[PDB]
């Protein structure tokens, strides 16, 4: 029965639940590089993340991209499978989980010749994701949601990254 909260102590956010919320939040569409000479115009969608399992306090997220890359001669569109790294932390102030420091783990790129124009292009993607990252929480909690999710809202102690979810004590 909704009128018991689950748990009295905590709150827990699961992997899925940071999912969905990504899969509202995210709105990347940047553009990242050098106008005139390499500068790529880049979607991020589908991102998927995995909680505390390779870095115990880091999170990880799998995504696809869609790039159009434009030079003074042309363009040519590219996909782009990406995994991505971040450091999750707890703003108190805005009640908001923030994926900080993202960056690029692994990344495989068609066609081929946008291959070594992306692996030059990673540090301008890295800045990129970080800014957007930093600004645009991954997770808000919410006063008319859960009685759980009130109360984390209201108490939060910080975040614990446990392996599959993101612990938020009471206490
Ligand atoms: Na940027």
């Amino acid at each position: 029965h909704h009128s018991h909260m689950n748990q009295l102590t905590q709150y827990t956010i699961t992997e899925q639940e940071i999912n969905q919320s990504l899969a509202k939040h995210n709105n990347f569409s940047k553009d990242i590089g050098l106008p005139g000479v390499a500068d790529a115009h880049i979607v991020l969608t589908n991102l998927t993340s995995q909680i505390g399992r390779e870095e115990p306090n880091k999170v990880t997220l799998t995504g696809d991209a869609n790039l159009d890359m434009n030079s003074l001669f042309g363009s040519q569109k590219a996909t782009m499978k990406l995994k991505l790294k971040a450091l999750p932390v707890f703003d108190k102030e805005k009640g908001a989980i923030f994926l900080k420091e993202m960056e690029v783990v692994d990344a495989t790129v068609q066609p081929e010749k946008m291959q070594t124009v992306m692996q030059t292009l990673l540090p301008y993607l890295n800045q990129a994701l970080r800014n957007y990252f930093n600004q645009q929480p991954a997770y808000v909690l919410r006063e008319d949601g859960s009685q759980g999710e009130a109360m984390a809202k209201k108490l939060a102690k910080g975040i614990e990254v446990k392996p599959g979810e993101i612990v938020i004590p009471f206490t």
